[PDB]
């Protein structure tokens, strides 16, 4: 019933005894496997106390006089209310935890190192703007990257909500045409014309910062323009190869997710933007590697003078490789925290060590942890691991529109 | 039933096959164990009665007088003995449907392209090696590989099985060196002290062809060595770099799992030697470069003149995909068939959509599909695919000793 967990590089054997309190059902049944999809009152009251329990657990002050007083006042708080308050301590901890259970992060050896900007109080999307260039002033420090999470307001009954539209920060446009192609990022051509229905005037560019926008309850979304000076971005360039300057690829600096759903202990918070630091390979092969993203696979490899016409002379592996290469290199050279895949599946696997030992079990996506280039040369690729979802937690959420 | 998105392409299928999973998987609501590499006459003829509906369906003759004398000659041999006898033309269909229903096998374009050798009145661990040498002989072809399966006989009460101890027919020795290393391929290190046990004259490179241990029923494993004109091997070099030769790599031409048991309508062949060919990440990425085979990705690197002292240089991703290019280049040469992970990848992608039409979907294993290096830039990374067990089968069995 505690699931065994072989890796096969060493041999070594462990068994998850954490997914017994998976809270959530996943997607899977004994009949089926749907592990690769991307998309897999007295309620409230029971959620909150099962998080209190948590985080009472977890301070060694468990069953004392201070956690029965915070049970009665939640208790009272939903009686009075139909919701209740996170301290801001519980709310620290309860975003450590949801970064902590994410089963599709590999940079978790950090989760104990959280920035946590409480937003709790924020009303119109003038001060939403406000807080949010606070945090990416933050977590930006000059290239030295911090992890950071702002969190807003939670839902609460018969009031609209607060929401980030952009599913990121900084996004790249991406503008259709005639010729029916994109140009910029295909993965932003929604949140492109979006932005531009509601006042931008687009760019014409292949980067084009996109601008925010910010939704406070009930109101229509308001269009926000970053001060450059706020983004920073990294030109990519190639330690030997001059030519990859030339293509006039770059990179943002700071990856800050801000259209997932923070859920501790019942409370739900849609807009939590939270932001660390990337791992290569999201740029250097799925950002501009995929082919329904900006697709340079082929641009790189007619520089490189590859053979093209013949999938085995492994052309397309070699122009990934070296556009990892560029982003590291050219990262290293602004010197903006990144971490290649090498170093962070290794820090993960660390991370799995001390999970086991901190409480039995990890909850990991493999095919999320295994990066898309190089999979097997990679620790975590012979690493067996055990899916399922505890909370807090960072889920999705539909679109605002 | 689930739905499956391709997020390259973004089109949307449903996998309404899986509903017709007989056997349970690994995986529960509460979480999920995809990432696992292991994880009475009345079934016997509901199983047999499925495969007779099943051949019949194959042929458009469902519900004939043939189908139906058909299932009442299967009913009442089940009923007279307890077992029952393919035909010839079921046997055939059935090892093909098995191939078709292999989750893990990217090769499966190939599946009606499969010579059956019928060798169910196999006698003798000497009659098992002839059957043996002569699918090696066929499916070599001189490198013209052609994939073929021989079928010894079923298991049936009162008589042990037939097996074949070696998990490939082909299998280079692993010699556990006195100081716990090993010098050869450590996947058959249990294999080689088994035939060294039963008065195998060991070598002592790390490319010797390993004897086959063939069992007869109620019979311990017999010893019986390939004659060396029937094992064809590639000697590895590299189109640019003339050192490479010299590492003194090689590999055999032919993939021939011998191991795992055939399942056809509740029968079970538990000898029924299967090949195909390669695909090169096979050779190139996990048996030269997984860290517990024969490891050599930090020799090349260095001879490569990388800098290995640091991972964000990807000097691993480099070294790999300069073996995998060796690997391709020599199996070209030496005109043995062999395909590369972009090529079939592409063609799995071809399945998977003749399959829907087909069947309404295709069981398929997300983290064995996509190959161990470059997943992303391979068509299957962007794939959701649904897990799941039909039959007939390919499984797998305990080891015989
Ligand atoms: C600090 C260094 C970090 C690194 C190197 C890192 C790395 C990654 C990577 C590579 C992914 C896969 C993303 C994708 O493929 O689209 C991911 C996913 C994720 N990360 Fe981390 N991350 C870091 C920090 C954080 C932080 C601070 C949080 C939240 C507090 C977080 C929460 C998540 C979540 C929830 C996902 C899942 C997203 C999804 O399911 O789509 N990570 N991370
Ligand atoms: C025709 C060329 C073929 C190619 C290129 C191919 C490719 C592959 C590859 C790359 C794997 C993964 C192996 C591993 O990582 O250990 C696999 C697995 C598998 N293949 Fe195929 N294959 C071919 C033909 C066949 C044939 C002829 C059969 C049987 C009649 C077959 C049945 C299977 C099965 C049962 C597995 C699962 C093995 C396991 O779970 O350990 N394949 N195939
Ligand atoms: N290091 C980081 N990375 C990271 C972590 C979590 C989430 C993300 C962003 N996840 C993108 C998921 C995604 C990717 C592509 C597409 C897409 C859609 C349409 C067409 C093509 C592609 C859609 C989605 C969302 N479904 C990045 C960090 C972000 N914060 C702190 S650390
Ligand atoms: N193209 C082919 N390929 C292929 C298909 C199916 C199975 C296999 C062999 N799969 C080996 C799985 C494996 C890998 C490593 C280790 C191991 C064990 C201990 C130490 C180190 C490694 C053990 C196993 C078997 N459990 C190859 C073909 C084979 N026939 C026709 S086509
Ligand atoms: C279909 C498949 O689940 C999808 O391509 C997944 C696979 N693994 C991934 N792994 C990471 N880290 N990020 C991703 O977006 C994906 N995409
Ligand atoms: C732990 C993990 O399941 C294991 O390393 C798997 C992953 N995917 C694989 N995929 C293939 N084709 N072959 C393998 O042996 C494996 N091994
Ligand atoms: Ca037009
Ligand atoms: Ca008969
Ligand atoms: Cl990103
Ligand atoms: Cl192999
Ligand atoms: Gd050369
Ligand atoms: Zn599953």
């Amino acid at each position: 019933k505690f699931p065994r967990v072989k890796n096969w590089e060493v041999g070594s054997i462990t068994y998850d005894t954490l997914s017994a309190q998976a809270q959530q059902d996943g997607p899977c049944t004994p009949r089926r496997c749907l592990g690769s999809l991307v998309f897999p009152p007295e309620q409230l009251l029971s959620q909150a106390r099962d998080f209190i329990n948590q985080y009472y657990s977890s301070i060694k002050r468990s069953g004392s006089q201070a956690h029965e007083q915070r049970l009665q006042e939640v208790e009272a708080e939903v009686a009075a209310t139909g919701t209740y308050q996170l301290r801001e301590s519980e709310l620290v901890f309860g975003a450590k935890q949801a970064w902590r259970n994410a089963p599709r992060c590999v940079g978790r050896i950090q989760w104990g190192k959280l920035q946590v900007f409480d937003a709790r109080d924020c009303r119109s999307a003038q001060e939403m703007f406000t807080y949010i260039c606070n945090h990416i002033k933050y977590a930006t420090n000059r290239g030295n990257l911090r992890s950071a999470i702002t969190v807003f307001p939670q839902r609460c009954p018969g009031r609209g909500d607060f929401r980030i539209w952009n599913s990121q920060l900084v996004r790249y446009a991406g503008y259709r045409q005639q010729d029916g192609s994109v140009r910029g990022d295909p993965a932003n051509v929604e949140i492109t014309e979006l932005c531009i229905q509601h006042g931008w005037t687009p760019g014409n560019g292949r980067f084009d910062v996109l601008p925010l926008l910010l939704q406070a309850p009930d109101e229509p979304p308001e269009l926000f323009l970053l001060p450059p000076e706020l983004v920073l971005e990294v030109p990519l360039e190639h330690p030997t190869l001059e030519w990859f300057a030339a293509l006039g690829l770059r990179w943002y600096a700071l990856p800050a997710v801000s259209n997932m759903l923070l859920e501790i202990g019942g409370l739900e918070f849609p807009a939590a933007p939270f932001s660390g630091w990337y791992m290569s390979t999201e740029i250097g092969t799925r950002n501009l590697c995929d082919p329904h993203r900006y697709n340079i696979l082929e641009d790189v490899a007619v520089c490189m003078d590859l053979d093209t016409r013949t999938t085995s002379s492994l052309w397309k592996d070699k122009a990934a490789v070296e556009i990892n290469v560029a982003v590291l290199h050219s990262y290293q050279l602004a010197k903006v925290t990144i971490v290649d895949h090498h170093a962070a599946t290794a820090s993960f696997m660390k991370h799995l060590e001390n999970e086991q030992k901190a409480r039995g079990g990890c909850p990991a996506d493999w095919a999320w942890i295994v990066p898309p280039i190089s999979g097997s040369l990679t620790p975590v690729f012979h690493q067996e691991m055990v899916n399922y979802f505890l909370s807090p937690a960072f889920r999705y959420q539909p679109d605002p529109w």
